[PDB]
């Protein structure tokens, strides 16, 4: 069957960490007051939670609070105690408060409320810098969470918020986040679809950390050149096509020898045959203000098949993209 593979960082860390730390089925929850809470407005809902803007009476502060569906207890436990181990990281969103919703009867997590730029707003103006800048953040955020044995398996724009005035960024949705264990097989079924990195697309389940450096990459394509998404997939399987149609077909089949993997035969009608593109290939004068060589080297390291290959978070803080970034 498939051969074995582990991250080529941060592989011991939930082992030198006491249980307590990822044995999140058995951490007792510590339980707020309800009361000090008044929703506002109904931000919006999703397939595991409604979120609303609300104010803390005992600080007049604004907060968010997410109420969580009635779904398996043990996808809200582990995010609870993901978000306990990660507070006061660099550039996570800070869990202020563990509430019951008095209506639903399900747990509502209250966080740090971040005044946060359009969407669309920053796609469409930050700069070169910016573009620059923040990624560096979100990298801060990355190191720091696979540095604490834990994934986040959903990095994609709408789970990184910016305000844009105060220069600040944080990663929010740790919903899908995991603890890391060497050998564990995961789920696939995690990250958006255009996030997705080839070890879900091809039902690879011995995944890490460097899943979350696939989908940064994915997001740094799309900013760079002015693509949303940059792997435009109808679905899962087209998604890989996408995939292959930029990468070429060789690398794939070198990286599924290389794995042990059985491809799903509903690919051998679709796949093709491509060759490798140059990322040259997707500059026009729309984007040009935002490829640099350092740009597409960056990358070029980021979105390689092979989930060993990318660079890691750490690394990813050393490339010279960054070298005009303010420390
Ligand atoms: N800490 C936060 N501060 C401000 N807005 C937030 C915060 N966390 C989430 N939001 C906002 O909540 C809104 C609704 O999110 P939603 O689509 O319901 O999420 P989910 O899919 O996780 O249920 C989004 O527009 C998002 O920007
Ligand atoms: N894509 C897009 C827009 C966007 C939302 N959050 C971001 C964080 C960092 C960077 Br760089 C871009 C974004």
């Amino acid at each position: 069957g498939p051969v074995p593979s582990r991250a080529r960082v941060y592989t011991d860390v939930n082992t030198h960490r006491p249980s307590e730390y990822w044995d999140y089925e058995s951490h007792v929850v510590e339980w707020g007051n309800q009361d000090d809470y008044q929703l506002v407005r109904k931000l919006g809902r999703g397939k595991y939670s409604e979120v609303f803007e609300a104010i803390n009476i005992t600080n007049n502060e604004k907060v968010v609070v997410k109420i969580l569906k009635p779904v398996a207890a043990a996808k809200i436990k582990r995010e609870i105690k993901i978000l306990e181990n990660l507070r006061g990281g660099p550039n996570i969103i800070t869990l202020a408060d563990i509430v019951k919703d008095p209506v639903s009867r399900t747990p509502a997590l209250v966080f740090e409320h971040v005044n946060n730029t359009d969407f669309k707003q920053l796609y469409q103006t930050l700069t070169d810098y910016d573009i620059r800048f923040y990624m560096y953040e979100i990298l801060k955020a990355l190191d720091y969470c696979h540095s604490m044995g834990i994934m986040h398996r959903d990095v994609k724009p709408h789970n990184v918020m910016i305000d844009h005035e105060h220069r600040k960024l944080r990663l929010i949705d740790w919903g899908l986040a995991e603890f890391y264990h060497p050998g564990q097989e995961y789920n696939v079924r995690v990250a958006s679809r255009y996030f997705k990195g080839p070890e879900l697309l091809v039902d690879y389940q011995m995944y890490d950390y460097s899943l979350d450096m696939w989908s940064l990459g994915c997001m740094l394509a799309s900013m760079i050149f002015r693509k949303e998404p940059f792997f435009h997939g109808h679905d899962n399987y087209d998604q890989l096509v996408r995939i292959a149609k930029v990468l070429g077909t060789e690398d794939l089949y070198d990286y599924i020898d290389k794995y042990n993997i059985e491809l799903d035969p509903r690919f051998n009608d679709i796949l093709g045959r491509h060759s490798r593109k140059r990322w040259e290939r997707f500059v026009h004068s729309e984007n040009q203000h935002l490829v640099s060589p350092e740009a597409l080297d960056f990358l070029d390291k980021l979105l390689r098949y092979d989930h060993q290959s990318r660079l890691t978070a750490r690394e990813a803080m050393e490339h010279p993209y960054f070298y005009t970034v303010v420390k």
